[PDB]
């Protein structure tokens, strides 16, 4: 028969749960969500359906305060409960901010464990803002050494190119938005590629073929309409503002182009050549072509990429 792939995303701490909420707040479908966290007060306002407080018993239903081995021995001694909730999930998205003590201990633990529960396990997690200070961005640094010896596949999302992307009055909701969006259209695409059934066909195993124990990572989606617009598209999808880990050096790809009738094949090879020639390197391409009639001028392509 058919395979049918589980997706979760589960949040730690409080910039994960941030993500989880605001995520379920902009509507997704076919996905899971799990919040994680030692703050009794924060996840008592979870919208997520499945919900594990951490180290009650350390922490008194307080965050961390900072602390990351409090973090980290509040989801060890959490174990069982997170395996349940993780247990039948293919794949798990854990989201973390790291710098503080719940996220940057308990976020290695939690993706750890869903490795172990066979999951293929991607961490995206954020750097603290520099005007947070050098002690935050050295526990946020062992943090991210942590979740890399965990994950299959990592991307950061360093706060600082918030700063990059917002004039002098954008709200700080509509700036962690964005940042969300890395994320949010991660999930996506990989949840559409897999409920789609595509001309040349990708699925969950060539998700798992380039993503599984590849370290950093990048995932993109661009949409583009009118003249050049595969090149825009593929453009759009792995430009990288916000991201630690760019296309360049990129040495697996999975690309998915999908477009209505008018999908002509020059156009494919002009978006296939775009990655190839900003990875700067011979990309092992998985590439994949959905027909969705239902578009007319719209163009949507879709990069996963890793081995740098
Ligand atoms: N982009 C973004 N960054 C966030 C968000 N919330 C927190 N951060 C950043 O993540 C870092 C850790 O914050 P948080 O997730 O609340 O830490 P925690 O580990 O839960 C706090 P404690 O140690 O007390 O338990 C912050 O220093 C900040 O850089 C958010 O919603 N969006
Ligand atoms: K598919």
């Amino acid at each position: 028969g058919s395979h049918m792939a589980t997706l979760k995303v589960i949040g730690v701490g409080g910039g994960g749960n941030n993500a989880v909420n605001r995520m379920i707040d902009h509507g997704m479908n076919n996905v899971e969500f799990i919040a994680i966290n030692t703050d009794g007060q924060a996840l008592n306002l979870s919208k997520a359906e499945s919900k594990i407080q951490i180290g009650e018993k350390l922490t008194r239903g307080l965050g961390a305060g900072a602390n990351p081995e409090i973090g980290k021995k509040a989801a060890e001694e959490s174990r069982e409960q997170i395996e349940d909730a993780i247990q039948g999930a293919d794949m798990v998205f854990v989201t973390s901010g790291m710098g503080g003590g719940t996220g940057t201990g308990a976020a290695p633990v939690v993706a750890k464990i869903a490795k172990e529960m066979g999951a293929l396990t991607v961490g995206v997690v954020t750097r603290p803002f520099s005007f947070e200070g050098r002690k935050r961005q050295t526990q946020a640094a062992a943090g991210v050494e942590a979740m890399k010896a965990a994950v299959d596949t990592l991307i950061v999302i360093p706060n600082d190119r918030l700063l990059d992307i917002v004039d002098k009055s954008t709200p700080m909701m509509e700036a962690f938005k964005e940042a969300d969006n890395v994320l949010r259209q991660g999930v996506q695409g990989i949840s559409d590629l897999i409920a789609v059934s595509g001309e040349v066909n990708l699925d969950f195993a060539d998700v798992k073929t380039i993503m599984s124990n590849q370290g950093s990572a990048l995932m993109g989606i661009g949409v583009s309409s009118g003249e050049n617009r595969a090149v825009e598209a593929a453009k759009k999808a792995i430009s990288s503002p916000l991201l630690e880990t760019s296309i360049v050096g990129a040495q697996g790809v999975l690309m998915n182009i999908t477009g209505g009738e008018s999908l002509s094949l020059f156009e494919a090879q002009e978006a296939a050549d775009i990655v190839q020639d900003a990875a700067d390197e011979d990309v092992n391409m998985i590439f994949g072509t959905v027909i969705n009639p239902e578009l007319q001028d719209e163009i949507v392509v879709t990069v996963i990429a890793t081995g740098f």
